[PDB]
C-alpha cells in the first residue's frame, strides 16, 4: 500500500475536499486515506478514500480515482471523458483541474493478452467496440489522422541521429526497406478498400479493457473499454484491425526486450469471423434480419477490410515504437518491437498477397 | 443579411464541412450560406447554413451556430458546455476547436426586461433556475466565487487611473463610501444569511433568456436559459437576488448612457413570493406535500435570504462596471451604471434596515 509524496497527499486531499461532495466537504486531513496505484513522471494515478469510519450523507463516492498529467489536445480529451461520462460508457467525472482529474473508481483487472481470444470475451469486445463506433462526437471528422500520424512519424524516424551503436545498426536495417514507397504503396491499397469513418478507440489492447469485479461469471456486459486518449474519427478497419494485432502481443514478458510476440497467435479466420458476428449486429441494429446470404457477404468484405487495415497497425506502431527508442525515458526493446512490427507487416503483406 | 469578411467565410466552410456529417461533407464552397449574427472583435456569432437545394442525408443539422472566441477557463467552459448539451439543458454542441465552436441554431428572440415580470414567464425562469440548480457539475464546490471576484474587482478599482475628468470624478464619490470597509460588512451579513450553494448561471437577465420559436402561446416551455459563460458553484441566493435586481434595467435604451434604471421595477414582495412559489417544487420534488404552514416559514426565510444577497450583486456589477469603465472598448455609460448599482445597494440596505 505505497503513500504518495507529502506534496501530493496535500493537493490530493484539497481537490477530494473542494471537488466532492457531502462528507468530502468537511473531511479532516489526518483521516484522507490516498494510495499510489501508478507512479512515474506523468499520468500519475492515485486511490483517494473516505476513512471507514465516516458515512456518506448522499450519493457522494467513497472513493475516487486521481490521476495527475504530470510530465488543444487537453480541452479535447477532456470535453471526450465528459461526454462518454454522461452516455455512461466510460467513468463519471467527479471533477477538472488544470493538473489532472477526479474519476470514478471501477473495481475491477485489466485482461491479459491470453483473455482476447476467449470466445465470450472477444464477443463483448466487439460489442463493446460497435457501440463506440456509434458515437457522435463534436470533432473533426474528416479522416486525416492515420495517414498524417504515419507522414508525422516518419518525418521524426529519418531524421533520429541515434548515438547507440545497436540501435544505429537496427534503425539502418528498417529503413532498408524504402520505408516512404512502403507508405505511399499502403496509402493506395487502403484508397481503395472501403471502409467508414467512425469514432474510434485507437489503441483497443487488453491494458485498456477492465474486467468488472463481480461481473467475472456473468454472461455478457462484464468489460468496460477505458483510456480513450488517441480516441479520434477514423476508418473501422483500423480500430479493428489493431485490435487482432493485439492478439500477438505480450507486454507483461519481465526479460529484456519485456515483450513477447506470436505471428501464430494472430485470430484465425474463425476466430475473426466470430469477432465480427457481434460487431455487426451491435452496430447495424437490424442486421440479424438480413438473410444469410446478405450477412455473408457483408463479413467477407469487412474480413478483407479489416486485414488490410491491420497492415496500417503494424506500419504506425513500428514507425511509433522507433521514434520512441529516442525519445521515451522507460526500460523497454523499442527498437525490437518496431522489427516486429514490419516483420509482422511483410508476413500479412505475404498471405494477403499485396 | 450581412456577409462576413471573405476570411472568416472560407474559416466556417472548411470548419462546417470538416465537423458536421452528412450533406455537409460534400457541400461546395460556392453553396455555403452564411450571414453575420453578431460582430465585434470577440464572440462573434454567425449562422451557417445548407442551400435549400440539398436534401438532408440522416439526422445532420440544416442550419447550426458559429461562435468565434476572437480577442483553464476555456477546458471549464467547454466541458461545462458539452455537459449541458448531453443533458438537454442547452444547444447542442456540433464541434470544437481552437478558434470557437459549431453549436446547435434554435429558433427563438431573446427577452425584453418588461417581460421578466409577466407571471408566466417569471414562474418558468424559476422553474428552469431550479433545474439548472440541481445540476451536478465537476467543478470546485467551495462558494469562493462571489467575494473573491468582488476583492479582486475592488483591488483593480482602487489602482485605475482615469485620465477623463468626468471619471476621475465620478470614481472620487464612489470611492467616498469606503469600499473596502461597505464590503467587509456584507462579507459579515452574508456570513449569517443561511444559502445552499449550487450550481448557478450567475447572469440571469433577459439577453441570456431565449423565446422558443412556437412555442410563445404555450402554457410551459417556452424559455431556454442560455450563456453560461460564468456559470459556478454559488450561494443559491446570489442566482435568485441577482435575477431579481435586472427586472430594474433597460439595456436597449438608445441615447447615452445606452440603459435606463427604475428602482420601482424591481419585483415586489407579491412579486418575489410567486418566482420562488415555482422555484420551490421544481428544486425540492415533495415540496407540495409540505403543510402550508411549513411552505409558508420556507417561503419567508428564501425571501430574506435573496434580499440580501442581491446587495452582492449590486456591489459585484458596480465593481465590475468601474473596472470596465477604463478597460472596455464597447460605448457605454458604465461610470453611470456603477452609481445607478451603489445607489440601489445603499437603497436596498435601508429598507431591509441593514
Ligand atoms: C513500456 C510500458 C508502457 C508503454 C506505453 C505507455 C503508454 C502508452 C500510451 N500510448 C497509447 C497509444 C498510443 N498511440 C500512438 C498512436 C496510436 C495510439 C501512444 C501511446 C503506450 C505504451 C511502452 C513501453
Ligand atoms: C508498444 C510497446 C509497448 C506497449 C505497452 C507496454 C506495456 C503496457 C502496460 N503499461 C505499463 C506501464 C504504463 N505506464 C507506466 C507509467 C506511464 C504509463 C502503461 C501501460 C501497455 C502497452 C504498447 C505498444
Ligand atoms: C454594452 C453592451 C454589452 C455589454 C456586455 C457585454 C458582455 C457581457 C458579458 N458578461 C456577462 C457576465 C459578467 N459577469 C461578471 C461577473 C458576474 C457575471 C461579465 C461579462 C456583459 C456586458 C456591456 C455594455
Ligand atoms: C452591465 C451593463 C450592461 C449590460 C448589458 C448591456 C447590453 C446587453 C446586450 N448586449 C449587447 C451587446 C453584446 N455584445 C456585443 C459584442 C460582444 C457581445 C452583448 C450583450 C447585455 C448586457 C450588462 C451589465
Amino acid at each position: 500500500d505505497e503513500q504518495p509524496e507529502p506534496r501530493t497527499r496535500r493537493r490530493a486531499y484539497l481537490w477530494c475536499k473542494e471537488f466532492l461532495p457531502g462528507a468530502w466537504r468537511g473531511l479532516r486531513e489526518d483521516e484522507f486515506h490516498i494510495s499510489v496505484i501508478r507512479g512515474g513522471l506523468s499520468n500519475m494515478l492515485f486511490q483517494c478514500s473516505l476513512p471507514d469510519t465516516t458515512a456518506t450523507l448522499g450519493d457522494e463516492p467513497r472513493k475516487v480515482l486521481l490521476r495527475l498529467y504530470g510530465a488543444e489536445a487537453m480541452v479535447l480529451e477532456s470535453v471526450m471523458f465528459a461526454i462518454l461520462a454522461e452516455r455512461s460508457l466510460g467513468p463519471k467525472l467527479y471533477g477538472i483541474f488544470p493538473q489532472g482529474r477526479l474519476e470514478q473508481f471501477i473495481p475491477s483487472r485489466r485482461l491479459d493478452t491470453e483473455e482476447l481470444s476467449l470466445p465470450d470475451i472477444s464477443a463483448e469486445i466487439a460489442e463493446k467496440m460497435a457501440t463506440f463506433h456509434g458515437m457522435k462526437m463534436p470533432f473533426n471528422k474528416e479522416p486525416k489522422w492515420l495517414f498524417g500520424t504515419m507522414e508525422k512519424y516518419l518525418k521524426e524516424v529519418l531524421r533520429i541521429k541515434f548515438t547507440e551503436e545497436s540501435r544505429i545498426k537496427k534503425l539502418h536495417k528498417l529503413l532498408s526497406y524504402n520505408l516512404p514507397l512502403e507508405l505511399e504503396n499502403l496509402r493506395s491499397l487502403l484508397e481503395s478498400t472501403p471502409s467508414p469513418v467512425v469514432f474510434c478507440h485507437n489503441d483497443c489492447q487488453e491494458g485498456n479493457i477492465l474486467l468488472l469485479e463481480g461481473r467475472e461469471n456473468s454472461e455478457k456486459q462484464k468489460l468496460m473499454l477505458i483510456d480513450f486518449e488517441y480516441s479520434s474519427y477514423n476508418y473501422r478497419g483500423f480500430d479493428i484491425g489493431n485490435h487482432f494485432c493485439e492478439w500477438m502481443y505480450d507486454y507483461s514478458y519481465e526479460k529484456y526486450p519485456f515483450f513477447r510476440a506470436n505471428i501464430r497467435k494472430y485470430p484465425t479466420k474463425k476466430q475473426q469471423l466470430h469477432f465480427i458476428s457481434s460487431y455487426l449486429p451491435a452496430f447495424q441494429n437490424d442486421f440479424e434480419n438480413l438473410s444469410t446470404e446478405e450477412k455473408s457477404i457483408i463479413k467477407e468484405e469487412m474480413l478483407l477490410e479489416v486485414n488490410r487495415f491491420a497492415l496500417a497497425s503494424h506500419f504506425l506502431w513500428g514507425l511509433w515504437s522507433i521514434v520512441q527508442a529516442k525519445i521515451s525515458s522507460i526500460e523497454f526493446g523499442y527498437m525490437d518491437y518496431a522489427q516486429a512490427r514490419f516483420d509482422a507487416y511483410f508476413h500479412q503483406k505475404r498471405k494477403l498477397g499485396v
